[PDB]
């Protein structure tokens, strides 16, 4: 539904993520994002968030998740996100780039997980840091594009 | 029950708490927080840890918090705590001491918050930075 030739990309460079699966070890493989936004090919007057999560691996490990600014108000309260629309995709890329210059050492440490399950995955920023684990963000992920 | 006559008191001092029962303003007054570490006087081999957060008056009246080592099997996976409940409440402490020591202009910024609805009260210490509001911990009180 989004419009892909009318679009920004802000992000694209692959993010270091530990891809969890039920009944399975744990796998840390570089993955790609990508961050676009812009306006619906169904409609050019509403703003969308395009996050697009890709693999240099396997050419079709493909999660897509895309979000209006009518959805956004649903997670702002969930999540109790402090910013509007606006300044959100860009909060996403300072996550990114956390979990980008993490280091095993690092206190508190940011780490990039996405939980992949039947027909939804589950993608989520989290802080380890001496005391428990925190989800700064969690997304959620659909398969192709 | 817990035996205060063996009971260590780690923590005791005021702390600013964020008031956010309801849907109000968000109200702000010094709540006066009390972390004490014993045993079971049944089972003195059971560790038990008490909080008890007050307004601090001539009621003497107290929301408290009993997290026996048993209760914190449970307690460990829901707030995905990473440590054993030896060092946990010193863990909470150092929270409450950022609460303590934040200012309007820091960031990120710690701050205790407060919320009570209908009997049990739900205490939980958040981080404010520039993207969003995280909870740290949260914990329910019970009267008495």
């Amino acid at each position: 539904g989004f419009d892909l030739s009318t679009a920004t990309t802000l992000f694209w460079r692959p993010v270091p993520v530990h891809v969890k699966q039920q009944d399975r070890e744990d796998v840390l493989e570089e993955l790609t994002f990508r961050i676009l936004t812009g306006v619906a090919k169904q409609n050019h007057n509403l703003r969308i968030l395009r996050i697009h999560i890709s693999s240099d691996s396997d050419l079709f490990f493909l999660h897509t998740l895309e979000v209006s600014e009518e959805d956004f108000q649903s997670l702002k309260n969930d999540q109790c996100i402090l910013v509007d629309f606006a300044s959100f995709p860009g909060k996403i890329i300072s996550l990114l780039e956390k979990c980008i210059l993490a280091q095993p050492g690092d206190s508190p440490r940011f780490q990039a997980v996405l939980t992949i399950r039947g027909g939804e995955s589950v993608f989520k920023i989290v802080e380890i840091n001496d005391f428990c684990q925190l989800p700064h963000i969690t997304l959620a992920f659909r398969p192709g594009n």
